[PDB]
């Protein structure tokens, strides 16, 4: 698929956008207190404990391929898993089998099924989501939103009228696992994630700029059919909340929250910084396509090395297990402090939020 | 003519300059509770209503055939456009068709007059003022203030005594017609909107630095004849108060005042920061000037895009129509921040008077 | 002469180090409420007047013809001068014409002698202070402070004991004409400046760092004689106080003080930021010397660019004379804005004191 | 050995990495009110006096002729030294020698024994350290924190168990000469100070960021090796408290603490910041060793260069000993200020606490 393809090969990682993750210091302590050997990287993902802080958020035969690969490194290392959008395969019979495969080949892990937010506008309901869920026996469902990609698009309108969040509330209160709303890529500001809570959603994947862009990945599109509209998504590549600023938003504006900081998340130490910050969890998505198309041992090194970059982080802030790491001493610097200050965060409630 | 010459084919654009728009940042809404389709652009511009809260700002045989462009084109948009200053006309009946093509190719929208305050200092008055209005059937006149243009031009040095504003009040009061005091390139500071509000004046346009850069032309002119004067007027470049910065003073010292955010908009987005900034238009020039040049279709196609990219940070934002946009989230960093907070404005306050 | 030759034709201008002058905004007036012609560029230079707020600060047969020179260029300008060190010509008779010259050739203007602070360590008194005034029958007398060249000068090390204050006060009671006491690159402190207060000095020149770099002409002349110095020189390359936070530090500290605000000031513009923002006049030296070797009609030159660029700014500023561009509005930011907050200079009422 | 190779001939000094150091500025005195010569840099180094505020740090048959040209030359500048890891001299009775020559050499100067803070949860305590300190009869032991080195390195793992200090808590009461606790290169924060403290420790090396990166280091004994841990090395080349904001961290948290500021200190500039910002003495190890490899000559002129450089910003503060250099007028800029803002550094107590 063209989106693919563009997204693995093409230079749309971070084009001209930034997570402001750089604004962001972990304070080392030169002496933790523990030893490497004693760290934890153990957490809750919902009703299951998972080995380390960190999932694969959701990517769209082929693609059932990568999904399998994928899926089966994620159970092998205790991490959950989000597919990608399941509309296809609620429509296509033949589609169910690469999503399928997922609990044949991860049975233990947290796996998060996917559909998205304008879906609810068009006829998808509850019965829908049933089905996503039960395809591969999900744990949970995200619900993505990607307004600036429809908007960039050739074909198609965005649709997001509150009727969506209606009827998701309702969903809400017959659905036998928890909704996460996820982003896209252009992250989740306090206006929207309050608006989201006041319908009862309480798990958030951030998903900021700084990562994959999709607004690039259509500019691209547009450029290969000479579109003018290029010109414009141009004009748009930094758009966005930066998705250290979106945790701290969704951290501040919902500290309740289950949270996903996700969105150019690409070592083990953005993993650390992003749940220093604020976050539950770090999410990825582009690095592990990239890995995957490799292969499985690519993608099993991958992880090997964003483990590693995280205990070592965790070690250089005496951070025995992520509850401490969630508290542990941070920097705040630069464009990242505007940010906060003028959107109201108070740094100093927002220290004991992160840290409660 | 020469100016025109220089601003359409040498680097003048934003040279060495700033609009500070980038400081400017629109908060992603990923939830933005409405369709792309029921996006709204309309807004009042004096008496009539506007199709796009956008305008075409005054650009001065030849000049009558780009006129016509640009009138045929904002027609059909439904966009104001003001002619560039009508001294010529009131001083040569030869010259008045080059204007008088407006009216014929443009019997909707709003079109405005205008004249230089140069002209008010040099005995203009009210007959002057009333032919340059009947002349197009106006409705509105455009009194442009260039002291940065005259200081710097190879011939002649500026004049703006205050008795001038005395004329203007007078003028003001027997007029069939609203004025607009606009800048040229370099901005309108607190202390300049508040004397013309003093004065009766109630509407403007920032016309701040970061655009077409007027002392950078004079640099041209005179580097063209070996004057001297090109060095000093290359110490210039920057003078000015930057765009958003003007737009934010003129927002915060007369918060009833009907605003045009001009300078340096090139893009729908830049367009979006002016109005979401606390303007109640965006106002383009050099732009359309350059895509008029290449021809009619150049310039639809201009439009269409400015279009497209202004719906789409609404879209982006949550904004179904203008007046949301207005008080749509923002964030302010960098050297617009410290000039704010140097120059008085709470920006506590300055959002309160910006979202009424 | 070594000093010269590496000032005029070496890379010794503001060579790694800062004014802080671009930190410094003046707000552009759109309608500046003056003409051109009624602007005045008068001052008061003690009891004298001069044409234009600016000098020529002091620069060290062959020294005697550019003196003779910008002695000349001054006189038909109306701008103050001073001479370059007049030790030399105390120590021998011979060398007292290349000064005394600058009466013949520049009858009317302020003529300021020149003495070093290090002559008041080594046992000048009052005869020597008188006798250099006489020679050139001066209206005022520099002593120059230059320890960061000693420090840095291949031969000998800086002697700066409390008794040469001492001694400063005493000559002070016998002088016919008043002590400016002016830095040489490096700049003058609040620290300083009340020192010198509290001893009976009331006029300043700050001599900031940003313009000529002392500190890189004797690491030149350490380079070019083989001495390690130049390694260590390089090191203290931005060594001192930026112009413009030296002229707020004084204005500050001794708010009655009369000062000139000089250290790369390079044009009108430099010159009315430096005015704007707490100096009484502005002080020029390289780039006079530089114009001078050039030749009188260069330097006529330089003088007429000057003051054009300074008159554009208050133009620019709706400032009709000195007095009105002392009080006119201005931005800062930045650095000069960090300086001057850690400082403890109170920006509320600092604009307060240099207003007044 | 390969560290010694690594640190000596590759670029790692420095290397994404920094000091903070240019965020902090002396303030010129332009009248010192001092002479050169009357300078005094002495100061006391426990119950010896040294010549210099300046120590040698530890660095670990051709160790020990390196050894001997530093001590020996340490000896003649009376400043003190510290040695490398004492470890394998205290496991092989043949490497006793190329330490112990060190006090053969340098019979007068303080010298500073070193062995590793994980040492003591591997068997070694008291005799150990006592050992360490007779065989070179020294003056001070030095206990280093190295995690980050040993979390890169390929083989092995940082073991910090509070055990460690309840051990060294021990010790401290019955050893007869003081412990220092020092970092490595990534620096002492307030937490780590705090927690030390409470153990007893009261003398602290900060070994900051900005100077030798062992990260660095070991990245390259990674890549040398092909291993994959070479790439998450990269990702932590930053890591660490910067010199600047650690000789903060350390006076703020403990006021009374004795304070060597080091990591990344490269000149008598450097020095004197250190100094002024709250340090006693200014540390060095990689530029010592990079002169001592090439002799006993270079080394001396490495000490005469250093000793002019401190003086020089000494005399240009109007500093007449190291007591008056650490209540200088400082101005702090930047990110260092940024960061100490974040961290509750409140600037007007630091102030009283680094002047006393
Ligand atoms: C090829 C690709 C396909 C994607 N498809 C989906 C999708 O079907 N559902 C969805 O929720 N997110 C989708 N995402 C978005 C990611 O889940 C993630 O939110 C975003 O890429 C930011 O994370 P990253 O910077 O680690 O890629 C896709 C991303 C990629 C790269
Ligand atoms: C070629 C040209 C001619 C102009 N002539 C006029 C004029 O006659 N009257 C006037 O009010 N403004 C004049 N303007 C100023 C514009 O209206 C506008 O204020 C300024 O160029 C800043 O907007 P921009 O950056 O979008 O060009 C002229 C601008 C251009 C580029
Ligand atoms: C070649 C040269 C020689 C100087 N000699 C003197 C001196 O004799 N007396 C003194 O007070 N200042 C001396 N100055 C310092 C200047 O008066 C002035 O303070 C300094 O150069 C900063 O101004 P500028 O950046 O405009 O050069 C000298 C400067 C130059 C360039
Ligand atoms: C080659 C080398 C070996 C080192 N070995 C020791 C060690 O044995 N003990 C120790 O405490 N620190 C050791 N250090 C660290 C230094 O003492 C110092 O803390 C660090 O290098 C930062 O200072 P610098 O930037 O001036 O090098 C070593 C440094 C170098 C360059």
């Amino acid at each position: 698929v063209e989106h693919v393809e563009i997204a693995a090969f093409e230079n749309v990682d971070g084009l001209s956008s930034s997570t402001f993750l750089n604004d962001v210091i972990l304070v080392h302590q030169g002496f933790p207190g523990i030893s490497f050997s004693e760290i934890n990287t153990k957490t809750k993902f919902f009703r299951k404990e998972i080995s380390v802080p960190v999932m694969v958020t959701g990517m769209t035969n082929e693609l059932g391929r990568i999904n399998k690969i994928i899926a089966e490194v994620a159970e092998k290392f205790g991490i959950p898993m989000g597919v990608g959008s399941q509309r296809v395969a609620i429509e296509k019979a033949e589609a169910r089998e690469s999503f399928a495969i997922v609990r044949k080949v991860a049975p233990t892990i947290p796996i998060i099924a996917n559909l998205g937010m304008p879906q609810l506008v068009k006829g998808y309901g509850l019965k829908e989501f049933q089905d996503a869920i039960q395809m591969i026996e999900a744990d949970a469902i995200a619900v993505h939103l990607n307004p600036a990609q429809e908007v960039f698009q050739p074909e198609g309108e965005p649709e997001y009228q509150i009727y969506a969040l209606e009827k998701l509330r309702d969903i809400s209160k017959e659905l036998s696992v928890p909704i996460i709303v996820k982003e896209s890529g252009n992250g989740i500001s306090m206006e929207t994630a309050k608006l989201l809570y006041s319908y009862g959603i309480k798990n958030f994947d951030t998903s900021g700029q700084g990562g994959t862009n999709w607004i690039a990945i259509e500019m691209i599109r547009d450029i290969r059919r000479g579109n003018w509209k290029a010109e414009s998504a141009k004009n748009f590549l930094d758009w966005g909340v930066p998705t250290a600023a979106s945790i701290m938003e969704v951290r501040y504006s919902v500290p309740d929250s289950f949270l996903v900081g996700s969105g150019g998340i690409r070592s083990g130490l953005d993993a650390a910084k992003a749940i220093a910050l604020g976050a539950d969890i770090a999410g990825m998505a582009l690095p592990v396509l990239k890995s995957a198309i490799e292969g499985k041992e690519s993608l099993e090194q991958f992880f090997r090395k964003i483990i590693f970059e995280l205990k070592a982080a965790m070690m250089l802030t005496g951070s025995k297990d992520v509850d401490a790491l969630k508290k542990t001493s941070i920097v705040i610097l630069g464009k990242l402090k505007e940010w906060a200050e003028y959107r109201g965060i108070n740094l100093s409630i927002y220290e004991k939020v992160r840290k409660r």
